[PDB]
């Protein structure tokens, strides 16, 4: 669980990632694929993006990292009380999208990469440790789910 102290750091940063969602999306989606490629195999949309600048340029990509910021700030909003969020993302990454609980991981080293990339004097230690909790608890209930629907993480 995390502390009302802890979610206050997560939402404090969480506000300056909404100044501009869109660029912190393409940021993060593009720190995914770079730092593990594997994760690109999984977007039948984006693997045709060849270089960094390709996908910077990519209207869809863009769009597609407004909605999956839109999702996760809808989520870490609710402070932990988010299984009415959480459940249809489950339904879709489990048994669509086929996503394991280590890309998960992997985005949220991502995430925790842009956001002190973009705001250090906002994403000081213990922010990235109230972060971290946060994203944790994301995929720990995620993975319950998963399991709920008969995907194994
Ligand atoms: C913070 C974690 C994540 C969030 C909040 C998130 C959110 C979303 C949302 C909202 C969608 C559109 C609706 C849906 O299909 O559920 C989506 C689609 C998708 N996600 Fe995620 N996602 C996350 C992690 C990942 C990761 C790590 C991968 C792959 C490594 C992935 C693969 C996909 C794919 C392939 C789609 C479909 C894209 C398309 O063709 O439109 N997701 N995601």
């Amino acid at each position: 669980v995390l502390s009302e102290g802890e979610w206050q750091l997560v939402l404090h940063v969480w506000a300056k990632v909404e100044a501009d969602v869109a660029g912190h999306g393409q940021d993060i989606e593009i720190r995914l694929f770079k730092s593990h490629p594997e994760t690109l195999e999984k977007f039948d949309r984006f693997k045709h993006l060849k270089t960094e600048a390709e996908m910077k340029a990519s209207e869809d990509l863009k769009k597609h990292g407004v909605t999956v910021l839109t999702a996760l700030g809808a989520i870490l909003k609710k402070k932990g009380h988010h299984e009415a969020e959480l459940k249809p993302l489950a339904q879709s990454h489990a048994t669509k999208h086929k996503i394991p609980i280590k890309y998960l991981e992997f985005i949220s080293e991502a995430i925790i990469h842009v956001l002190h990339s973009r705001h250090p004097g906002d994403f000081g230690a213990d922010a990235q440790g109230a972060m971290n909790k946060a994203l944790e608890l994301f995929r720990k209930d995620i993975a319950a789910k998963y399991k709920e629907l008969g995907y194994q993480g």
